[PDB]
Parts: structure tokens; C-alpha cells; sequence
């Protein structure tokens, strides 16, 4: 029993976290074989912030002004190259701590693990949620650049995000680990803002099983509704419209309750529409969109890695 | 910016934990140095449930009725006793993985990571706190039994936490790792059931000053109040007592926010007879207590490990 926001053990990440420096710059990197991954801002000034010319500026490097630190040793970087928003940064060690990884570009709404780190030390764990608007409710402070957000399968490290900036909201926007940016965002000082975001309905309707599994049935009711019925009252209340796929995706926690997808449908109906009057859903007096329909699988049937 | 339910990294811990069978009951163990820590319920039957007799249960048990696998690899059991609730195997390999560690049993009020696994495998990572009636809402599935919560210090896990079982309520009950049990629970099967909880007063104005730090204002008001007149609403709505104690701990919040303790008192006791009036505060419609102060310090000053 009990349902938590709960993230993967972070061992695995841990042993890959390094610090890199360049000029009075330091941020965290990830150390995989031999080859350091690390936002490619490191390498700006304060000044090159407004229109960097990172081509610019990396031709102006030496392998000799990246300091790499991992626990108390030295790094060297024997090579550097920039791909997207990321440096790649070959160094002359292999971390004998590489996982067995893969790296992921994830969908909105799908879930990760967050290792918050500061000069190449980890700090923390959390779960976060992509948004429907590419950015991430995080914790990061100063220093935190280069953190990486991951997802573990079996004995595979699937590393998804890597932290970069935080917007004038106090969200959090990041890269693939091919340094591909997350929505719309760029790596220069813009006047860019989140934009709107929505509610993920399917992640809703995956923690109301949840509420079920964990022998709680307060907000169900005996109506159904039809798929386009609503979507008309997810568009009211600022919720994705919900798709024959994400039906699909909720068909496991459907035949292990009992409770139609389509029904679960006209619960939420109704829970938009009269609110909890004073009650709580797994400890929340809101609606929670940040447990996937295979988080709440792995949560109430026990998968480790 | 931003503020989340941050755990430890588990990597120190993911090390530690092996798998522990007697008969047909398997659990999970800690592994130290020689000696793997697990709970002593691992010796009973399902007949050796109402009144176990472990005494008497483990003078029948041999060194080799124990097996205890740590990856693929299997321990031999070299001595066993029982400390309290818990057994104490002596096994003939050192944990080359063990940390710097102690053993730390913790006051009702305090919060810790949890590493729920399974089979001697990890699963997953979160924070609790430990309840004022000595139980922790956790996230647990059978086969969780030897589950550790612990705490990171620079170097040092200190453990303070080993999970026994499950109440009737769905919350959870354990021991520290010398094998006391928090609260009055016993390791039989009994009536036993969680007593009335209470809110950590001390918690819930520590997450407000973490909401003030991270630039949200709308719950301050222009009063204060005396600690005694804050105790008398507090114990209208089934508050823990604030203590002086409690006011000297929240010092550094308070001088960091510039908000005296008994001012965000005067807002507590507003939010407490008016409620939140469709507000959220730091993403929650409820008033949050599983954040210590020195947890608001942590993950706004971003301390590593
Ligand atoms: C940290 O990596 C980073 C990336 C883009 C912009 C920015 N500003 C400060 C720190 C950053
Ligand atoms: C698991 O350790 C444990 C302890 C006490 C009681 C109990 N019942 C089932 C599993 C347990
Ligand atoms: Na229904
Ligand atoms: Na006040």
C-alpha cells in the first residue's frame, strides 16, 4: 500500500557525474566511456550571453582550457567537439563506472528522474514530468547546469534530459544528451517565456487507478461518457485532449479494476466540474498529472532494476 | 527556483542491499562490512504469526538455513544473533561497497529517504517522514521487508529506518537498524493499529518559509501572535505543540526571509481558519509537513554530498 512520488535509484547516474570548468565557468558533466557530455554555455563569458557565436567561440579553444574533474583526479581532454547545445569533450580515462546506457529524446508527459548536482557532486532525487509546454518543473539552483534526467530499464540507463536554464517563471529548460532543446527554447539571453500549459488527462486518469488499486473509490460514479464528450470538457478545463492511444496505454490498470476507461472518463468529468468538496485522492486536494500509466503499473506491481 | 520532495542519492545504499531466504520467506538485507541486517521476522512460518516465540525459533536454526545472495553471488552465513527485532548475520566476505555509515534512531517529526526493493534489488527512492504516532506513510508491496530509510552527511548514510510491516490503515511500521520498533508496534500479529497522527507544526512553517524563498508572498499577513495564543489554534486543528525549541530552529529561515517566526505563525493560524480560498503554495492545495527545516535549507542552499 501507499503511493508515492517515487524516483529510480540513482547509483548508476551517480558514478558519472563530473565537474567541468572553462575560463571561471563550472558546471556538472556526464562521464560516459570516455567521453564527457556538458552544456556547450560553458564555454560563453559575461558577455557572450546576448548573441554567442558558439562556432565562434569554440574555434578560439585549446583541449588545455577544459578542466574536468571526477571525485579528486584530473580529466584530460584529449579532444572536443560540439554537437547542438552539448560539448562532447573525449578524455584520455574510460569511467569504470559506465552503465549500460542508451540516450532517449522522451515525449510530452512522459516522466523521468532528476539528479540535481552542484560542481560535479550529486545532491538529490526527484521525479519530474515533461509538460505539454517542453519545460520541467524542477529544483535547480546555481550551478546546477548539466544535471541529467533518466529512466531505468532493467540494467539500461536511458538518460533524457540535461539541465540548461531556467525561465522567468522559475521552470527549468533542457536538452536531449544530443543537445537538442525541449520546446522552442535557445541558449542565449531572449525574451523567451513558457508558454501555456496543460494538464495531462492520461496521467490524470492513470493515478485515479492508482486511487482504486489503493483501495480508494470515493470519486467514482455510475455514468459513462463518449471519448468526444470529453475531450469537450478537457478543452474547458485546460486538459490535453485525450487520444485512442492513451485509451490504449490505460487498458492494463482498466482490466486489473474493473473500471472502464471511459468510465474512469466520467469520473474526472465530474471531478472537474464539482471539484473534491474538502477531500483527498492519495493525499492531494489537487489532481495529479505526473505519475505515467506505467508508473502507477511499477509502483503498485514492484518492478526493480 | 523551485522546490520538490528531494531524496538522498541511494547509490551508497543500492550497494549494500542482498537478498536474505529461511524456509520459504524471503526479504531484503543491509550488508556492512561482515554482517547483513535484516528483520527477524524472516525465521517465522505462516503457524509462527500470533506468538512467535523467536527465542526459541532461532536456537533451531543452523548458519546454513540462511542463504543470503548479494547480486548472483551467495554469502556463506558464518554466525547469526538477534538484536531486538532484527538478525545479525555474520557472513565470510566484507561489503567492499560499504559506505561510511552510522546508525541513527530518529525523532518523530524527522524526514529520511527511503530505498524500497525487492529481492535484494532497488526499486525506487523517496522521502517520508517519520509520523508523530511513529508510523511512515510509505510506498510498499509485499517482499519490502528489510527496506532501509536513511539520511547522507558529506561522507556518511546515516541509517535510521528498516521497514517490518504494513498497518491496517495502509501506513507502515519498522525499526531503527539496532532493531527497536518506532512507535508501540510488535512483530506479531495483533490488533495493533496506528494511533491518532497530528501535523509537524515545525514542518509546515518550514515549507512556508520555502514557499517566501522562492518568491511567493500571498499567505503573509500584517499580524503576529504569541506562542501561546499560536498553540491554542494549533490545537484546534490537530497541530503538534510549537515548542521553543521549534522557534530557535527556524532562526536561519527567518533571518534569511526577514519574517519573524511568530509573524509566519500569524500566517499559519490565518491559513488554518480561512484556508487557502482556491490558492496553492508551492504546487499543493494542502499545508505540507514533510519538509524539516533542514531540508528547506538543503534545497535552497543546493548542499551536496
Ligand atoms: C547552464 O548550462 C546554462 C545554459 C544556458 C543558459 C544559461 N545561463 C546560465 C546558465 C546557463
Ligand atoms: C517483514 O519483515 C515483516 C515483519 C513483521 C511482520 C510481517 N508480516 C509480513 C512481513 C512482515
Ligand atoms: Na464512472
Ligand atoms: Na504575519
Amino acid at each position: 500500500s501507499g503511493f508515492r512520488k517515487m524516483a529510480f535509484p540513482s547509483g548508476k547516474v551517480e558514478g558519472c557525474m563530473v565537474q567541468v570548468t572553462c575560463g571561471t565557468t563550472t558546471l556538472n558533466g556526464l562521464w560516459l566511456d570516455d567521453v564527457v557530455y556538458c552544456p556547450r554555455h560553458v564555454i560563453c563569458t559575461s558577455e557572450d550571453m546576448l548573441n554567442p557565436n558558439y562556432e565562434d567561440l569554440l574555434i578560439r579553444k585549446s583541449n588545455h582550457n577544459f578542466l574536468v574533474q571526477a571525485g579528486n583526479v584530473q580529466l584530460r581532454v584529449i579532444g572536443h567537439s560540439m554537437q547542438n547545445c552539448v560539448l562532447k569533450l573525449k578524455v584520455d580515462t574510460a569511467n569504470p563506472k559506465t552503465p549500460k546506457y542508451k540516450f532517449v529524446r522522451i515525449q510530452p508527459g512522459q516522466t523521468f528522474s532528476v539528479l540535481a548536482c552542484y560542481n560535479g557532486s550529486p545532491s538529490g532525487v526527484y521525479q519530474c514530468a515533461m509538460r505539454p509546454n517542453f519545460t520541467i518543473k524542477g529544483s535547480f539552483l546555481n550551478g546546477s547546469c548539466g544535471s541529467v534526467g533518466f529512466n531505468i530499464d532493467y540494467d539500461c540507463v536511458s538518460f533524457c534530459y540535461m539541465h540548461h536554464m531556467e525561465l522567468p517563471t522559475g521552470v527549468h529548460a533542457g536538452t536531449d544528451l544530443e543537445g537538442n532543446f525541449y520546446g522552442p527554447f535557445v541558449d542565449r539571453q531572449t525574451a523567451q517565456a513558457a508558454g501555456t500549459d496543460t494538464t495531462i488527462t492520461v496521467n490524470v486518469l492513470a493515478w485515479l487507478y492508482a486511487a482504486v488499486i489503493n483501495g480508494d473509490r470515493w470519486f467514482l460514479n455510475r455514468f459513462t461518457t463518449t471519448l468526444n464528450d470529453f475531450n469537450l470538457v478537457a478543452m474547458k478545463y485546460n486538459y490535453e485532449p485525450l487520444t485512442q492511444d492513451h485509451v490504449d496505454i490505460l487498458g492494463p490498470l482498466s482490466a486489473q479494476t474493473g473500471i472502464a476507461v471511459l468510465d474512469m472518463c466520467a469520473s474526472l468529468k465530474e471531478l472537474l466540474q464539482n471539484g473534491m468538496n474538502g477531500r483527498t485522492i492519495l493525499g492531494s486536494a489537487l489532481l495529479e498529472d505526473e505519475f505515467t500509466p506505467f508508473d502507477v503499473v511499477r509502483q503498485c506491481s514492484g518492478v526493480t532494476f
